[PDB]
């Protein structure tokens, strides 16, 4: 997807979100009700450190799933029925209430490009 349009699309993560490095360089000053996204292309769903995930989503770490930019993309969109999806849990439940309606893909690639 676009990199650089998908860094103007983040300014709807960054409410929630950060992006910093491991060395503490701040790419991205956001919040911190969401977990940091540095790194977040490959990682275990629901493993990052220090960060209290509702359950589901890890469970959906706890299988093996780790994140790749086409999973991001559909899982921003709507990221309760993602998780409903590939739990095959009707009851999963999501902590991240905002859908991201357009942009998806950009973001993705945004994040993936942003560790390079
Ligand atoms: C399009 C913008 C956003 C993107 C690309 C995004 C991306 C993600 C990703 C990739 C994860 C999973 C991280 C992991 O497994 O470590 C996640 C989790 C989370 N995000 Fe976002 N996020 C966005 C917007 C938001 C917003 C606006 C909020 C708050 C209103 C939010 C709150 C959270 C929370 C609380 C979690 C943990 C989910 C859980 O425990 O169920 N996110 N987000």
């Amino acid at each position: 997807g676009d990199a650089a349009k998908g860094e103007k699309e983040f300014n709807k993560c960054k409410t929630c979100h950060s992006i910093i490095a491991p060395d503490g360089t701040e790419i991205v000053k956001g919040a911190k009700t969401g977990p940091n996204l540095y790194g977040v292309v490959g990682r275990t769903a629901g493993t990052y450190p220090e960060f209290k995930y509702k359950d589901s989503i890890v469970a959906l770490g706890a299988s093996g799933f780790a994140w790749t930019e086409e999973d991001i993309a559909t899982y921003v969109k709507d990221p309760g029925a993602f998780l409903k999806e590939k739990l095959d849990d009707k009851k999963a439940k999501t902590e991240m209430a905002f859908k991201l309606a357009k942009g998806g893909e950009d973001v993705a690639a945004y994040l993936a490009s942003v560790v390079k």
